[PDB]
């Protein structure tokens, strides 16, 4: 009855429902990403405000791929930008993503995945739409049900979903907030940050088994906190240097 049983039951509840219903594309999603490791191409994830964290997740990461890439879009990378409003406000900016993308490394046949809970602002869908005119493969991580309760803010009227590849339904009801009280007007306490990491992770290993069932080594780091970490790291980021973007 407590407010945090019933927010970490609805979190459980939400997991459940995406191990349950997005086994299938979460396959697929992996398949895709292993698929463009083994024919050379790069892997880049984007996200942008509260996004930006379940695509961190998957960058330089303990447990994680060291082919895992982020593409940062200036001020909008989490909520560290000052004034945090002005995060809120570049999502809306047309033409952010096409300066991002076409400055970035990524070139045909690589891989973005793109993190929008709404998938309805200017910015998430520009990207994928300018990502795949790139010739970009395309995963978006996104609450489907958004694109049915709420208007399109992007000029075309379309949601992220319309130019994906593969669509990741990250279940989120409309409001990402899980709890209400009587007396109080707005719902609060939201997973969707949960659920998106978890997915993400869903995603990245799954990558990882199907390189290894294909016999190619999966380049994995381990924890820089425990002891031997960086050293092993060090190994797996020298070696696959050429694919790497957050170092040299
Ligand atoms: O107001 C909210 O809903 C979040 O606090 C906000 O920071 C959100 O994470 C970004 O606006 C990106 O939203 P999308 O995930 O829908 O692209």
């Amino acid at each position: 009855h407590k407010p945090a049983g019933q927010f970490l039951d609805a979190a459980i509840d939400l997991l459940r429902r995406v191990r349950d219903e997005e086994a299938d594309s979460i396959e697929a999603a992996g398949t895709l990403l292993a698929d463009t490791v083994q024919n050379g191409g790069r892997l880049f994830a984007f996200g942008a405000g509260h996004s930006s964290l379940a695509a961190q997740d998957v960058v330089y990461r303990a447990g994680g791929l060291a082919l895992m890439n982020l593409l940062t879009v200036p001020g909008v990378v989490g909520i560290d930008v000052m004034p945090a409003t002005l995060g809120s406000a570049l999502e809306r900016v047309d033409g952010l993503a096409s300066a991002v993308l076409d400055s970035s490394p990524l070139r045909a046949g690589d891989a973005l995945v793109i993190i929008s809970l709404s998938g309805r602002n200017a910015l998430p869908v520009e990207m994928a739409m300018h990502a795949r005119a790139l010739g970009l493969r395309v995963i978006g991580v996104t609450s489907v049900a958004y694109a049915s309760q709420t208007t399109s803010r992007h000029a075309s009227g379309t949601f992220l979903k319309d130019h994906c590849d593969i669509v990741l339904d990250s279940k989120i009801a409309v409001g990402d907030a899980e709890l209400t009280l009587d007396t109080v007007p707005a719902p609060f306490a939201p997973a969707s940050t949960v659920v998106t990491a978890a997915l993400m992770q869903a995603v990245t290993a799954t990558a990882a088994a199907t390189l290894a069932d294909r016999g190619i080594e999966p380049p994995l780091l381990r924890s820089g906190n425990v002891d031997g970490g960086h050293e092993w790291n060090a190994r797996v980021l020298e070696q696959y240097g050429e694919r790497i973007f957050y170092r040299r």
